[PDB]
């Protein structure tokens, strides 16, 4: 029943998923002045040289590029993490207009979109078990602003018209997620949750300070996708973001400055 409309959007999720109103929900506004620099935070280690993408799917909420996570091929470690986390998929959240789209905000500033590279803690053996643990996931978030094209995004952008509607999927091999990264790995980090239902409180959020730039034509191609399935009335897939949630009893730490 859940989605991003007036009748089934974020404001409604608590009825089906009461943890919507819980103690460590995401996303949040990052208040850059009150985030605490922590000199013991390690550099983030992103090892994506052996990444194996498999498929891309429109799930009716976003599109997901899914990876083979049956071996240690594409992993995240270091940073605030004390375990190895395997890349399972990435997806984006974006807006109807360039002035909104991101889930995390920075001093209340919204970005055009937000990339989530979803990773799960290998001590829990698989993604389904990890999500049931307070330290089960590590999600690397990267802001997108509109300006110059991101060449590493283009192969993603070019396949979207093959997965226009809910439930469509396409083969998507040999995609290199290193082409979606900014120069700097400086980050903010805090304990939070999935930002869609089931909203499980199982995520260590790692949000990069440096946005990537995408072109107006790249982000336009995102807004051409559909929430509906093939042969149903067209609802453009836009504004598939959850707003900032109360920080409550949490401190956001910074790896820098
Ligand atoms: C195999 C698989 C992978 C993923 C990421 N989600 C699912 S079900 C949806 C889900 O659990 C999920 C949705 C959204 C997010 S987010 N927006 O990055 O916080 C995450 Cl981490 C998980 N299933
Ligand atoms: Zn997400």
């Amino acid at each position: 029943h859940w989605g991003y409309g007036k009748h089934n959007g974020p404001e409604h999720w608590h009825k089906d998923f009461p943890i919507a109103k819980g103690e460590r929900q995401s996303p949040v506004d990052i208040d850059t002045h009150t985030a605490k620099y922590d000199p013991s935070l390690k550099p983030l280690s992103v090892s994506y040289d052996q990444a194996t993408s498999l498929r891309i799917l429109n799930n009716g909420h976003a599109f997901n590029v899914e990876f083979d996570d049956s071996q240690d091929k594409a992993v995240l470690k270091g940073g605030p993490l004390d375990g190895t986390y395997r890349l399972i998929q990435f997806h984006f959240h974006w807006g109807s207009l360039d002035g909104q789209g991101s889930e995390h905000t920075v001093d209340k500033k919204k970005y055009a979109a937000e990339l989530h590279l979803v990773h799960w803690n290998t001590k829990y053996g698989d993604f389904g078990k990890a999500v049931q643990q307070p330290d089960g996931l590590a999600v690397l978030g990267i802001f997108l602003k509109v300006g110059s094209a991101k060449p590493g995004l283009q192969k993603v952008v070019d396949v979207l018209d093959s997965i226009k509607t809910k439930g469509k999927s396409a083969d998507f091999t040999n995609f290199d997620p290193r082409g979606l990264l900014p120069e700097s790995l400086d980050y903010w980090t805090y304990p939070g949750s999935l930002t869609t239902p089931p909203l499980l409180e199982c995520v260590t959020w790692i949000v990069l300070k440096e946005p990537i730039s995408v072109s107006s034509e790249q982000v336009l191609k995102f807004r051409k996708l559909n929430f509906n399935g093939e042969g149903e009335p067209e609802e453009l897939m836009v504004d598939n973001w959850r707003p900032a949630q109360p920080l409550k009893n949490r401190q956001i730490k910074a790896s820098f400055k």
